[PDB]
C-alpha cells in the first residue's frame, strides 16, 4: 500500500482552503545531519514536508500561495540538476521534472531562495511559518521579511502577520485518510512479522542485539528500510527500563525479554511491544505480572471507540493494575484508597496511549491529561506495562520484572481496529509458537 | 579483538606528552541528534573523543590537565546519576564509578561544566580546542574563557594561547596499534561475511534494498550493529553513481550489482565494493570491464608497501585503465598522451585510496595529491573503478557498466595485509560462489 | 510644553483598541550599547517603547493584554531597587512605584521575565511583536513561545499568530495630537535659536567644530540635552556632502557654511538647516544659488496643504531648479526636456521631504514615490538644497557650492504651519543678522 | 599635540617583534551602532585599532602578517571609493591612498574580506585574533580557519594556534610614550579649563543640565568633540550616587555640586572631579568631610611614585579617612580597629585610581587588589571620595554629602606629574573663584 499522488495535492488544497486569502505557507525540508565527521545518517524528511510532497531531498522549501479565494498555486524550490554531484551523491528531481512529478505549479533552484522568496511573499498580508523548528528555516525567512520591511524605496512590503501552521496541519495529521489507514495497517502488520520472528529465534545465551538484527532484516524484508525509532530489547532488569537500547547482554535462561520496536514504512510509524520468557515459558511470578497487563490491553481494546477518551480508559486500566497488584502482596490495603493515592505510579509510570502516524508519538492536541473525546480516523498506540524494580520492597519473586504490552489501533465508527494483532500477546498462544520453533 | 582499557589510558598519555607544561586539552562528546521531532538517531560518539575513553555517553568531556613536566591529571565531565532519568532512557555511569570505569582521576557533573571548567583553565597558558566542531563545545569553552578575562578582580586569568589539538590527535590516529590492527582485521572479515553472503542471496527479481538488509544482519549477527557508513546496492545504470543510497530498484537478469558496504566495530569502519552479476554470470562485456578494474586492484595490491604514495600507485592504476580501454575501443589514440591529457577521467573520476579507521575516510594527512609516503601502521582503502555512462559515446555493449572492486589493507615492514581478501573478487570465484549458493 | 501621563495613557488605550479579544502587546526598551570597554554612550530609549510610556529605563518590557473586548490590563517589567546598583549607576523606579508613576496596572522584576512572561502569552490567541528589531527582545519573545509550545504536559498553549505592532503604531505616530505638536513647536524653537545663534558667532578662523559647539550648547540651555542626529557643519566643499560630520577645517573667508542641526526635545526632533556666507556677505555666485533654493522652500511653504503630497510639490520645485539653473548656465536646453531628462539629480540628489517625530526620519508609509495624499497632524521637513561638485562642467564661479535649506512643518486644516521660521533665512536678514551680533 | 605616523608605525613593529615567526596579527574596527532606527550614535573607533591606525573608519581590519624573523608586512582591509556612498555619508580613504597615508604596505577593499583573508592566513603557524570582543570579526576569523581546515585537497593549512593579543597590547598601552603623555597634558588641561568654567558659571536656580552643557562646549572648543564618558553633575543627594548622569535637578543654595567630567582629545581620556557649594561658600559640615578629602587626595598625590602601588597608597587614604571621620563623630571607636574591619566602606565604597588611556577606565594589569607595583609612564587617576547617605546614623549636619576630587598622574622617575593641577580644588580657591566670577 501507498500514499497517492492525487492525496498528496488533496492535503495541499485542504491547507489553502484554510489559508487567508492573500497569503503564502511556507514547508521546509529537514537537514541533512553529521553522523562523525563527513558521513551523515540516512536522511529523514520532515514529517510535515513529507506529509504535503512525498519527496525525499534536503534542500527544498514548498510555497503555496494564497492570492484570493479562488486562486492559488505552488512553487517548490529544490536542488538543481547537477550532472557531477548526481555522479557522486544520487539522483535528483531537478527543477523541469519537479511540476509533473510532485504536481507544483512551478520549481525553481534553492540555491535561488534568498533571491525569489521575498519576492513571492511581497505584498501578501500573512505568512504562514513553523518558526523555531530549524534555525536554518528562520534565517531564511526572517531574511525575506526583513529585506521586505527595509524595501519600501523598491515598493516592497512585507506581511505584517506570521501565522504557526502547525496547528491546523498537525489537526489533519491526527485524522488519518483511508489511505493513510492502509499505509499504517501494513506497518502494523510488517512490524507483528518482525516481532514474531524475535519470538521464534530468540533461545538463551543470544544477545539482546541478535533480537534487533531480526527484526531490522524482517522490516527491510518487507521494503520498511528503517526502524520508526531505536529498537528495544530489554531482557532481566533491562525490562525495568523504558527506552532501553544498549541491547548488549546475554539473555538468560529464566529471563523475560521485552521488545519494542516499529518500522518506518511509507514514513509511517508501526509501534509493538511484547513481551516474552527467553526460555520458552513463564515463571509462576512473570505469569501473574504478565496476565494484569495483559486484562489492561485487551480491555483498552473492547473499550476504545468514539466518545471516550484515553484518560477514560487510563482509569480502568489502573483499577484492573491495582486490584492485580494487591491480590499479589505488591500493593497493600483497599484498592479504592490506593488508586486514590496513585500507589500503582512507582509500577506503572507512563501513559497507555500516544497517538501514531508519521512520527511514532504523533502530533495532534491531547486535551488536558489526554481527555479529548476519540473520533474515527484517529490512530493510537495501547502500552499497559509494569515495572517492579530490582529493590523494591515487595515480595522477593518480582522483583526485577519488567512487562510492556503493547498494540496500534484506528478509531473506527463502531469502535476500533487492531492493526497489530497478528503477532500473539496470550501468554498460552506465546509458549505455543516458541516452544514449537525449537523443534 | 578489541581495544583494552589500558590502551586508552597510553592514547591519553601520549597526547599529555605532547602538550606544554601549565595547559589543558578539551575534548568534547558528540550531541545526540535528532531524526524527526522528539525521535533521535542512534548515538555515534565523536570518534576523537572515543578514541581517548571509549565512553559511548553524551552530554560529557574530558579534561587533560598537565601542570607541568611531571604532573599531570584528568577530569571527566558526564551525566549524573538520576534514577527516574535512567528508568526512562537508559544506565549512565555518573561519577563515583567513572574514575575506575574509565580510568581517569575526577568525574564531575556536566550540568556544573559552566560553575568549574573555567576554575580548570584559571592561571593555564594554553588551552588545546578544536574549535569549529561543535557549536555547543565552542560556547561552553569561549564562555569559560571569557569569565577568566573579565575576572581579575577575582584573581582569575584567561590562557592567552588556544591550540587546535586535532593535527596531532589524528596524526596518531593515523597510525595503527597492534590493538587497532586485530580490531580492523575483525571489521574486514565481519564486512566481508556480509558480502560474501549478499553475492550468495542475490537473485533477479529481488531488490537492492533486499542485499543490504542481509548485509545489515550479517553484521549484526557478528556485534557489529551499525554500518560504518550508507550502504550502497546499485544495480545497472545505479552502479555509475558512486554513492547511491536509493536502493530501491528490481535487480533485473542481465545487470551487475555493485555493493558498498562496511560494518563499525567497536567505533572501527570495515570498507568494502563488490561488483558481480545479478545472474551469476558475467557477460562478455561486463568481464571485460571487470578485468581491467581487477587487475587495477590486483597490482595495487603488489605494490602497496612502505616507501611508495597513494599517487604513486595510481599513476600505476591509470595507465591499466588507459591500456585496456584502449584495447576495448573505448578510448581511441596513443597510450601516453591519453594519460597526459587524463583522458581516463570520465571512467575513473575519483581517488584510489583513502586512509580507514574510527571514520571511514579516515583522518590523517595526505600530502599533496596524496604523495605522502607510506609507512607500517598506515591503513587505506584501494578501490579502483570504472563507470561507463549510458550515453557515453563508446561501443554499445559497454553503456551502463559500473564496476568497482575494493579491499582495505594495512602497511606492514615488507608490504601490506589485505583485511578483506576473505571476499572473492576473482570472476570465476564469485560466479562458483553463485551456483553453489 | 510636555507630555501629559493622561496622553501615554490615551495612546495604550488605542492600541488595544485595535487588537483582537485573547491577545498580548510586548513592546521592549532599547538595550545599553557600548562605547569603548565599560563606557556607554548617553542611553536612548526605543522610540515606540517611549511613545507609549516616557520611560527612560533599560530592562523594561510593557505587556498589554487584551483578555477581551472589554477587559484589559498593562503589565511592566523593570529593573528592581537595588540600593547597591543604584549608589553607583542611578536611581531605578522599581516594582512598587511603577504603577502610579506610569499609569500601568502591575509591575514585576525584570530578571524574572523568562519565567513570567509565558504564564501571560498562554492562551492567548495573538502575539504582538515587532520582530527583528532587537535581537535580546527575540530570544525572550521566542524562549516563551516555545516554553508554551512543548508544554502541553502542563497545559500550556501558545499563540498560533504573530502579528507586527509596528505598521499600526507607525501610523499613530505619523498623525501628531495637540500635545505632540506642541512640544515638536518648542523644538523647532529651540532648534531656530542655536542656528540663529551659530550665524551669530560664525567668523572667518573659527573651526566647523566650534559652530557645533554653539549649537549644542544652545540646545542644552533650553532643557534639550542631546541632538536628534549628528550635527553638520560643511564649510566650502563640504557643504556638497550631505551628512558631512567631521567638521574638522577651517571655516575660510569667502566660503559658504552649511549648518544640519536639530535638538531632540522630551524625544521629539527638530531638524532644520541653514546655509550662509562665513564672511557675512554672499558673493553674487552664492546668491544666484541661494535664490533658487530659497524660492523652492518659500513655494513648497505655500503649496504644502491638505490634499497635495510630498512628490506633488516635489514636482514643483524641480521645475523651479531646473528653470534656474538653466538661468545660469549650468543646465543647456529647454526647460520641460531637462526635467524629462531628470537633469536636475547630479545637483538635487535627495528628497524634498521626510516625516518628523520621535525620530527625526519618522515613522509612516510613505506611499510610492512619497505620493501619500497629506491630511492635518502629519509633521515634516522641507529642504530643498543645490550642490555643485568641486568638478562639475559648469560656469567656473558656481563650484564647490553647496545650499540647503531647511524647515519643519505640520499640516493642518488649511495648509501648514511652520515650526522653524523664527530663523531667518532670506539673504539681506542673514546679512542683517551677522551685522548687528558682531557689533558686540 | 597629536600623535605621529612614525609612532603608530613603531607601535606596529613593536607587536611585530612580539609576534612568532609564520604568523598574522588581526586587529578589527568597531562596528557603527545604533541610536535608534536609521540614525547613529557618533562613530567611536575601538582603541586598540586606533592605537596601531589612527585610523577613523568602520568597515575596516588590519592584518600585520610576519613571514620570519626579518620579513614582515602590512595589509588594511578598508572601504572602497564609492562617489555615491560618499556625497551622501563623507569620504573614505580608500585602497590608492591608504598606504602612504597609514604607513601600510597594501589595501584591499573590506567588502573583499571573506575572499582574501583565508589566503593571507594560509599556511602560517599562528593567528593573533581578540576572540569575543565583537561577534561580527569572530564570524570573519571563524571562516576563514574553517575554509583552510577544510581546503587540504586545494593545499590550504590553517594555523593551529591562535593568541590573544590583548595582553600584550594592553600592556604596552599601560606605558605612555611621550607624544601620548603630552596628548594626555592637553586632554588634562582642556578638562581643566571646563570644570573651572563650570565652577564659574554655577548659580543656585541653574539645572545640573547647564553646568553639562559649559563643559561641553569647552571641550568642543579646544577641539575635543566628545566627553570620553558620561558626564556627571550631582548636586544635594544626587552627589552620594557616583555616576548619576541624570543631571536632571534644580542646583539649590546650600547644597555641593559634584562634577565628574573628561574630555576625549585625539582618543585619550582627561577624567576630573570637583566638589563645590552651589552658592559659593562652604557651610563649616561641607568643608569638613571636603578637607578629609582633600587631603586624602594631597596625600595621594606626594607619594605616588616609582616602587610603591595603588593598594598600598590606599591603605594610607584609608587610615586618613577613618581618623577624620572619628574626628566629626560620624565613626565611633579606635582608629585601628576601625581600619581592620574596614569601616570606612559605607562612606568610600571604590577604588582610589584607575588607570587612564584611550579608555577612561583603561586597560592593563593592576595585580590583585591593584598591589602592582609603579613604575614611569603610568597613567593614573586619584580619586578619593566620601559619600554620607541622606538616612545614614550620623550627626545631622552631615547626610546627603557626597564629596568626590580627582585628578590625573603621570609617574615619573621622581614622583608623579599632576596632569589636571590647573583647575583649583582647596576650598579657599575655589571660593576666591567663584566670587571672583560673580564680580
Ligand atoms: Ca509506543
Ligand atoms: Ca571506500
Ligand atoms: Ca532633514
Ligand atoms: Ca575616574
Ligand atoms: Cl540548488
Ligand atoms: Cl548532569
Ligand atoms: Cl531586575
Ligand atoms: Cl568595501
Amino acid at each position: 500500500s501507498e500514499i497517492s499522488r492525487q492525496e498528496f495535492q488533496r492535503r495541499r488544497q485542504a491547507l489553502v482552503e484554510q489559508m487567508q486569502p492573500g497569503s503564502a505557507a511556507l514547508i521546509f525540508a529537514a537537514p541533512e545531519v553529521t553522523r562523525s565527521a563527513d558521513s551523515e545518517y540516512p536522511y529523514r524528511q520532515n514529517s510535515d514536508f513529507w506529509y504535503f510532497t512525498g519527496f525525499n531531498e534536503p534542500e527544498a522549501v514548498l510555497v503555496l500561495i494564497k492570492s484570493d479565494d479562488t486562486h492559488n498555486h505552488s512553487v517548490l524550490f529544490n536542488r538543481v540538476r547537477d550532472l557531477t554531484a548526481e555522479i557522486w551523491f544520487g539522483r535528483r528531481l531537478g527543477q523541469d521534472a519537479a511540476p509533473e512529478k510532485l504536481g507544483v505549479d512551478r520549481a525553481l533552484a534553492f540555491s535561488e531562495i534568498n533571491q525569489q522568496l521575498y519576492q513571492l511573499l511581497n505584498g501578501l498580508d500573512v505568512v504562514y511559518h513553523a518558526q523555531g523548528e530549524y534555525a536554518y528555516a528562520d534565517v531564511i525567512v526572517n531574511s525575506a521579511l526583513e529585506k521586505l520591511r527595509k524595501g519600501s524605496r523598491q515598493n516592497l512590503t512585507a506581511p505584517a502577520t506570521m501565522i504557526d501552521w502547525r496547528p491546523v496541519v498537525h489537526e489533519m495529521r491526527l485524522f488519518k485518510s483511508p489511505e493513510e489507514i492502509a499505509v499504517l495497517r501494513r506497518a502494523g502488520e510488517i512490524t507483528a512479522m518482525a516481532h514474531t520472528r524475535a519470538m521464534e529465534k530468540c533461545r538463551p545465551g543470544m544477545f539482546e542485539y541478535h533480537l534487533e538484527g531480526e527484526i531490522h532484516h524482517e522490516f527491510n524484508r518487507h521494503g520498511a528500510r528503517y526502524p520508526s525509532y531505536n529498537t528495544i530489547v530489554g531482557s532481566g532488569e533491562n525490562g525495568c527500563i523504558l527506552h532501553y537500547t544498549e541491547n548488549e547482554c546475554e539473555m538468560r535462561d529464566g529471563d523475560l525479554v521485552l521488545i519494542d520496536a516499529g518500522c518506518e514504512y511509507k514514513g509511517y510509524a508501526g509501534d509493538i511491544t511484547r513481551t516474552f520468557p527467553v526460555n520458552g515459558k513463564f515463571t509462576q511470578a512473570q505469569r501473574e505480572i504478565y496476565d494484569i497487563v495483559l486484562e489492561s490491553l485487551e480491555t483498552s481494546l473492547r473499550l476504545y471507540r468514539p466518545g471516550t477518551s484515553i484518560l477514560e480508559v487510563t482509569g480502568e486500566v489502573v483499577r484492573i493494575m491495582v486490584s492485580g497488584l494487591v491480590k499479589l502482596g505488591i500493593l497493600k490495603g483497599d484498592v479504592d484508597e490506593l488508586i486514590a493515592q496513585n500507589a500503582h505510579r512507582p509500577f506503572f509510570m507512563h501513559g497507555l496511549s500516544h497517538w501514531l502516524g508519521l512520527d511514532v508519538h504523533d502530533v495532534g492536541v491531547y486535551g488536558q491529561d489526554r481527555s479529548r473525546i476519540l473520533e474515527p480516523g484517529m490512530v493510537l498506540t495501547v502500552e499497559p506495562g509494569l515495572y517492579i524494580a530490582p529493590d523494591a520492597e515487595v515480595p522477593e519473586q518480582y522483583r526485577g520484572i519488567g512487562i510492556r504490552i503493547e498494540d496500534d489501533i484506528v478509531i473506527t465508527e463502531t469502535g476500533n481496529e487492531n492493526l497489530t494483532a497478528s503477532v500473539v500477546k496470550k501468554p498460552e498462544e506465546i509458549e505455543a509458537l516458541m516452544v514449537a520453533a525449537r523443534k
